[PDB]
């Protein structure tokens, strides 16, 4: 009922994913603590011992962001509970990124979210993690080196963190949205727009979620003061739930998506738009396929919601 390859995947591994349209990369932790990359270039590949991009503390969070597949950054925790980065650039390959040298100390139970800021060719990064005082701290890279950005206040110790960046087509700079769990177990959004900065208000997206539930988010289809967003978390029913932001409706359409193992982590990628025979969504999680394999859920225009690849490489 398992496979040799499935047995190599850590149960409740952190999961992250990046893409350029339907060209996909998925990152996960093996049972030895190595971070591996599985890939989709027309078919699923890799995820083996030969596809290791670095090592992290066992049980580390795993976050990733990209500029198409030209630049990829993967964030995890060291054994010393400092932030670290595995970097890929086209023409260079993989290397140990400069974030680790800053030795930013976070809570041992911190999660991580990461985004490249949208709508610029410049490489601008925002990383979100939880300090020992349980506050959410932004870390920035704007070409001058890593610096602390805005502190976004208290959250539940060990909260999941989701993040997305998009640029409205009528705006002169990028927007950011992040989601986390507060000390009262609610799920909330914080928001950055270039005229308002960080909005003061925490917007509740779900009234009560399991403590330290996984949180993952995406955005797509930016237009003139318009955006679409999807947030995923693991609910008390041992399923992933989806919360939708749709332009002109706001937050609505909250409901279950797919069952998962107790304590599954979650990753989401998206591409395209309602306007051009999209969008496409791909969700990654553990649902007990081959016990410990990572599985995929798909949304597309052709067939809507359905389970995708049942067991990613190496399973
Ligand atoms: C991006 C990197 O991809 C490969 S190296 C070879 C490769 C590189 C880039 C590729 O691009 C796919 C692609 C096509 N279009 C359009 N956008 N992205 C396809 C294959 C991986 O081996 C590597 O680890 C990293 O994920
Ligand atoms: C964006 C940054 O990438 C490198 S520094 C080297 C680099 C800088 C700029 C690049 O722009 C293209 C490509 C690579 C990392 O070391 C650093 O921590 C950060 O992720
Ligand atoms: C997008 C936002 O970026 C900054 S404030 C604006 C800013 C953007 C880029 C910057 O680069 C260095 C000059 C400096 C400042 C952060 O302080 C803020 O929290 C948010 O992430
Ligand atoms: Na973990």
């Amino acid at each position: 009922m398992s496979t040799p390859g499935a047995q190599q995947v850590l149960f409740r591994t952190g999961i992250a994913a990046v893409n350029s349209t339907n060209h996909l990369r998925v990152y996960f932790q093996d049972v030895y603590g190595s971070i591996r990359e599985s890939l989709y270039e027309g078919s699923w590949a890799n995820g083996t011992e030969k596809n290791v991009i670095g090592n992290a503390k066992l049980g580390s969070p795993v976050a990733a962001t990209s500029k198409e597949l030209k630049h990829i950054r993967v964030y995890t925790l060291t054994e010393g509970n400092t932030l670290q980065e595995f970097a890929y650039d086209s023409g260079t390959g993989w290397y140990n990124g400069g974030l680790g040298g800053a030795k930013f100390q976070v809570a041992p139970y911190s999660c991580i979210a990461a985004v490249f800021l949208a709508g610029t060719d410049a490489l601008q990064l925002r990383i979100y993690a939880q300090k020992p005082d349980n506050t959410i701290q932004e870390y920035m890279w704007n070409g001058d080196g890593w610096k602390e950005g805005t502190n976004l206040g208290g959250a539940l110790p060990g909260t999941g963190i989701g993040a997305t960046s998009f640029r409205y087509t009528d705006y002169n700079g990028p927007s950011i949205r992040i989601w986390f769990q507060t000390d009262d177990l609610k799920l909330v959004q914080r928001a950055y727009d270039p005229h308002k900065g960080w909005y003061p208000d925490l917007v509740t997206i779900f009234d009560r979620a399991p403590p330290r539930t996984a949180i993952a988010a995406t955005s797509f289809g930016a237009g003139n003061s318009s955006i679409y967003m999807r947030i995923y978390f693991v609910n008390s029913d041992n399923t992933i739930w989806q919360v939708c932001w749709d332009h002109g409706k706001g937050y609505h359409d909250k409901g279950t998506i797919t069952p998962v193992i107790q304590g599954s982590e979650v990753a989401i990628i998206s591409w395209g738009s309602f306007a051009n025979n999209g969008p496409d969504l791909r969700l990654y999680f553990q649902n007990g396929t081959y016990i410990s394999a990572v599985s995929e859920w798909v949304w597309n225009r052709a067939h809507g919601s359905q389970l995708g690849r049942s067991a990613l490489p190496p399973a």
